């Protein structure tokens, strides 16, 4: 009509894109504190009971 | 196939045994506290009442 943003929104500037990317859902990670951790030397093995 | 651990599990290494053997259920030990204990001088004896 006059020059206005809604008309020229891709022609005379680009929309701002915020430089920070916003995180998704973050799961609770507890196994390493909540159990005994065996760093095994082999992929298969046994523990004596 | 091409050399993979699931075909040579007892051919090119042994499976790990964990050196820690792991306990069965332990029962609750209380009788020596929960009772008057007589260290007897004889196998058979009497307490007077
Ligand atoms: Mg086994
Ligand atoms: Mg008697």
């Amino acid at each position: 009509f006059a020059a206005s943003d809604p008309e020229y929104v891709d022609t005379l500037f680009r929309e701002q894109l915020l430089e920070v990317v916003m995180e998704g859902r973050e799961l609770r990670k507890v196994a390493r504190e909540a159990s005994n951790v065996i760093n095994a030397n082999t992929r298969v093995g046994d523990v004596p009971i």
